């Protein structure tokens, strides 16, 4: 079954849990011209996820690097448990994905306007700035899914990072 994993998945404390930490932004692809644009300009990111179950909601410590400068944001995403969606407004409007997830326990994908053919993406996320063959192609077997040509997905370059010397100075 191949793109069973694009189905929306409810939020339990465990998928809460199983979320917990740092993770790497890899790579993403989106039909969406918007989150096309901005996310262009992304040369890496790292983030931290701490949930507050009891509050539905997730502290996002997030490392930035575009235009060779260290953007560093904190800030809370919203949990909607029962639609397996995260959101945060930001820069005027709220933004929204489901959190879907790869056969690797050390991967996750975000998927963005996910009911329209017109404007869907997926972003993908390791526990470490560079992906395996495994990984990567459990990503775009998900693209696939999606019918958006792996030459569409836009990469992080790890070697162009910027905030490593940030997050130690914090
Ligand atoms: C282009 N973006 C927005 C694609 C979705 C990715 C994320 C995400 C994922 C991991 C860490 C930080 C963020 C911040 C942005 C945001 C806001 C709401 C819901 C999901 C998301």
């Amino acid at each position: 079954p191949l793109c069973a994993n694009l189905v929306p998945v409810p939020i339990t404390n465990a998928t809460l849990d199983r979320i917990t930490g740092k993770w790497f932004y890899i790579a993403s692809a989106f039909r969406n011209e918007e989150y096309n644009k901005s996310v262009q300009e992304i040369q890496a990111t790292f983030f931290y996820f701490t949930p507050n179950k009891t509050e539905d909601t997730i502290f996002l410590r997030e490392y930035q690097t575009r235009q060779n400068q260290c953007f560093y944001n904190s800030s809370y995403l919203n949990v909607q448990r029962e639609n397996g969606t995260v959101s945060r407004y930001e820069g005027g409007r709220e933004h929204v994905a489901h959190l879907l997830f790869l056969r690797d326990t050390k991967t996750l994908m975000f998927g963005s306007y996910l009911d329209d053919e017109k404007n869907w993406g997926l972003s993908f996320y390791a526990d470490k700035p560079e992906t395996t063959k495994e990984q990567l192609g459990e990503f775009y077997e998900a693209l696939d899914c999606l019918r958006i040509p792996r030459s569409d997905v836009m990469y992080t370059d790890w070697k162009k990072d910027k905030c490593e010397p940030l997050e130690k100075q914090h």
